[PDB]
């Protein structure tokens, strides 16, 4: 089992939980409320500077920031499947995926939701339509594979399944995408039995009803 | 020889350029001038959905996101340097120290500088608090080890080593921070044999005479 520290609505957290899921790592759970504002203590913070979630203590190994999460327990503990890549010219493509999710996609996702999520701040027109110019270059990427990164199912799916599958729950019109909505149902469908109801899809919901209420 | 579109000043190009010399990766340079708009043109846009740099194309290989690019040049013609550890347990580490940077440490530089450089905003004093305390938590990260991922150089430290060699050419006071100090100079001893002034010293100049400027 794998120490997690984590809050069942993040968008991080619910990639690492797929995952694990999906490769049959136990996970023993430890929730962070952020919003009492749990990891600002001390010894959390002693464990981890930045003091963020998800964060994972295998058995001493500490180690934060979803997407590295991913890697490291594919290289750990995945098996038959490969959701990450040996060859390198393939994990490539795979790793760009990834960062595009972590300092583009969901990075623009945070920029026009959260504001509004943690302070009631108003919609920003602008911050929208960058949300859509990077959807649009995912929807650019989806053109070369099946997937995401490769012709087969991998960790950028994940990760990246769960900050579209955010942006839906959000209500965000993905018309104008349908080589991304033809993608996110094949991920939904492929995680179906991987706990995603469970894991993934209560989580948007609580995450938007927080977003819609206020 | 690996095709890199790039810009000198850049410091995302400027990773890729140090990690090329320090492993001997020859590269055919194609200078893209993102001032004048040439990564707009049609033919970039079809090579690179997000027509960003660097962008590398090794023998049909297209593939961007500096960080990326470190990675994978490394698994494709590194040697005897052990810039990209092996051990899954180990590259971990370096993944999360690489995605520290891209995902906090430099995007808060860019917050806290580029619109200033870009379109001569004004300093905002709480991205500038930003960026100080992400140089905190990287403090508090460089104790483990010798270097900022590994008791050895590695690829961290050139993303890393061009993020914060930027910041201190914007004359940010870097005075709180000793072990960032120690370390930076330890990068610098590190690669000045391999290109650092000629390639890094001056690009970050030019780029803080840029911020300087207006
Ligand atoms: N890039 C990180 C982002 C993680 C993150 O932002 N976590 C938030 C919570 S959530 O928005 O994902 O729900 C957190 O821990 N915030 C508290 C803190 O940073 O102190 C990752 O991918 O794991
Ligand atoms: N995360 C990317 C960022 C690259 C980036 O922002 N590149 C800029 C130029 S620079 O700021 O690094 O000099 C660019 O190509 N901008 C033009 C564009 O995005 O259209 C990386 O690490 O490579
Ligand atoms: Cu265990
Ligand atoms: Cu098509
Ligand atoms: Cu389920
Ligand atoms: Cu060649
Ligand atoms: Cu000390
Ligand atoms: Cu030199």
């Amino acid at each position: 089992t794998t120490v997690l520290y984590y809050l069942p609505a993040s968008p991080p957290c619910r990639s690492v939980l797929l995952l694990a899921k999906m490769i049959g790592v136990e996970l023993d759970l430890k929730v962070l409320n952020i919003m009492e504002g749990e990891q600002l203590k001390p010894d959390f913070v002693e464990l981890n500077p930045q003091h963020c979630i998800p964060t994972m203590d295998d058995h001493g190994l500490v180690l934060w920031e979803s997407r590295v999460i991913l890697s490291y327990l594919v290289s750990a503990y995945g098996k038959d499947e490969n959701l990450y890549p040996k060859d390198f010219r393939s994990r490539a493509i795979v790793d760009q995926r990834l960062h595009f999710d972590l300092g583009t996609l969901y990075q623009r996702v945070v920029d026009y939701y959260f504001p509004t999520i943690h302070l009631g701040a108003h919609l920003d027109q602008t911050k929208k339509a960058k949300l859509a110019e990077a959807l649009g270059w995912f929807e650019a990427m989806l053109k070369q594979y099946q997937w995401s990164a490769a012709n087969h199912f991998t960790i950028a799916d994940i990760a990246l399944c769960v900050t579209v599958s955010q942006i839906e729950a959000f209500q965000f019109d993905l018309h104008p995408y349908p080589r991304v909505r033809a993608w996110l149902l094949k991920c939904k469908d492929e995680l179906e039995g991987h706990g995603y109801k469970e894991i993934n899809e209560t989580g948007a919901e609580t995450l938007a009803g927080l977003f819609r209420s206020k």
